[PDB]
């Protein structure tokens, strides 16, 4: 049996407004309703992995195990796995996978972080599951992020506090915060972002949703202006949003958004909201191909609709060569020229760069670059030629152009990281100086650049 260099991933997310499901949930695991919808030449076909995250869920773990299991079952006639099954309050995140994925599932991590202190510390927060599939790290977030039209800052203070403290995947890369640490990384939830127009708009609001109109609305998202505005969720992807506003409906119909201020808001207004989103990162030339992103038309009990997503996601094996693991291969090298950081930092310390990489035996610390003043106000590290060769642990083709170098640049006095960054092997060639380039984040904001030239020699 050959491994897969793809597998597909569905990803749900459903604020289930503390109400039991309905007794059918199906349309959501077979992507069909409004938006990007899959075929239905497809809806026998089982997905690989099936990531599943809830807010505002009622049910006990074992409860939703039941319904999501059966739910695929009648779909597919599969019975899933369960690979990891983690609530923090009301939110909850359960993934499955089809039963030939028992053996390719590995390093499976759980953690959740509680947002807010003492008043906004209560319901809040984030779940997330990580893994190995193969040679493939996996990422997945579910948050529920603070609620209200003028609370959008509080939501990119929440992000920022899951992305630092959220503790998935390999604990090695201790520079590296979730953004860095994954293959792909999946991030869901009620992101709560809202609709920003004037309350007096509502019923212009809704007129538009009726007509399908959803330019004029899609212009003042929230998320889509922070992320415009690099305040959140930088160097992420969302497919097109071509469904209605998931959120805020009265329950037992979809005729009828509820959106006016009631005791029950706190006298808040709830304009119609794309609240209910799935987000992406993967790592630079991976095959990563949204097949579908939409929300359920027939699933009523909450007064948000389930919304799915659907990845192709490219996979790679678990390579064993005659020499690594367990030593390296002299026939592979990669070396870096002509190689400088950019800081946005006003400090001044000297700086070194760490590489990281599953293609390496362990981390590499570089020696010391040299601080030049850029032309319009930066500090400029300049590592020229002096950076070290890396030894790749296999030196074939077929494994290390797959394979990608994480790079921190640390401060020599108190060995913090200043940025992290990803540079893809996927060469356009070997043997070739070929430029490389990567934007440098810490805690999920930009500090930087790094970019220079790479060599990369293989065993061709
Ligand atoms: O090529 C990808 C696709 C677009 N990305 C840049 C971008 C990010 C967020 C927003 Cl809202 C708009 C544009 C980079």
């Amino acid at each position: 049996q050959p491994e897969p260099d793809m597998i597909t991933i569905f990803i749900g997310t459903w604020n289930m407004g503390n109400a039991p499901p309905p007794k059918k949930i199906t349309s959501w695991f077979l992507s069909k309703g409004q938006g990007k919808t899959r075929d239905d030449s497809a809806d026998y076909i089982p997905h690989d992995i099936y990531v599943i995250g809830t807010q505002e869920d009622p049910l006990s773990e074992k409860e939703w195990l039941e319904i999501l299991k059966h739910s695929l079952q009648e779909i597919t006639s599969v019975t899933f796995k369960t690979v990891a099954i983690h609530t923090l309050w009301n939110i909850r995140i359960v993934v499955l996978a089809k039963p030939e994925h028992e053996n390719r599932i590995s390093h499976i991590c759980t953690d959740n972080v509680k947002t807010g202190i003492a008043n906004t510390l209560g319901n809040k927060g984030a779940v997330g599951v990580s893994f190995m599939f193969n040679g493939t790290s996996l990422g997945f977030v579910n948050s529920h992020l603070t609620s209200g039209s003028e609370k959008k800052l509080r939501r990119n203070q929440n992000y920022m506090n899951i992305l630092r403290f959220l503790a998935l995947g390999d604990k090695k890369l201790s520079p590296f915060n979730i953004t860095h640490r994954f293959t792909h990384l999946f991030w869901f939830g009620d992101l709560n972002y809202r609709v920003d127009l004037p309350t007096w708009e509502a019923e212009t609001i809704i007129q538009k949703i009726k007509q399908q109109q959803y330019a004029d609305l899609l212009s003042h998202d929230q998320l889509l202006t922070e992320r415009r505005e690099q305040k959140v969720f930088l160097h992420f992807e969302e497919e097109e949003i071509t469904f209605a506003p998931t959120y805020r409906f009265e329950r037992l119909t979809r005729d009828k958004y509820a959106y006016t201020k009631q005791k029950a808001t706190g006298m808040k207004y709830n304009l119609p909201s794309w609240c209910d989103r799935v987000l992406w990162k993967s790592y630079p030339l991976v095959h990563v191909v949204c097949q579908s992103y939409g929300s359920t038309s027939d699933i009523m009990t909450s007064d948000h609709s389930p919304v799915f997503a659907t990845f192709e996601a490219g996979v790679t094996s678990q390579f064993v060569s005659k020499n690594g693991p367990g030593t390296v291969d002299s026939q592979g090298q990669i070396e870096f020229l002509r190689c400088y950081a950019t800081l946005k930092t006003k400090s001044q310390t000297k700086f070194y760069l760490e590489f990281h990489s599953s293609c390496l035996e362990s981390f590499v610390k570089s020696q010391e670059g040299e601080n030049e003043e850029g032309s319009e106000g930066e500090l400029v590290v300049k590592f020229g030629e002096t950076l070290p060769k890396l030894k790749p642990i296999i030196s074939d083709p077929e494994y290390l152009l797959d394979q990608h170098i994480l790079i921190s640049i640390k401060s020599s006095d108190s060995d913090e990281s200043y940025g992290e960054g990803c540079i893809a092997l996927r060469l356009e060639a070997t043997e070739t100086q070929l430029p490389i380039y990567t934007p440098l984040t810490h805690h999920g904001e930009l500090t930087g650049h790094f970019q220079g030239e790479i060599k990369l020699q293989t065993s061709q």
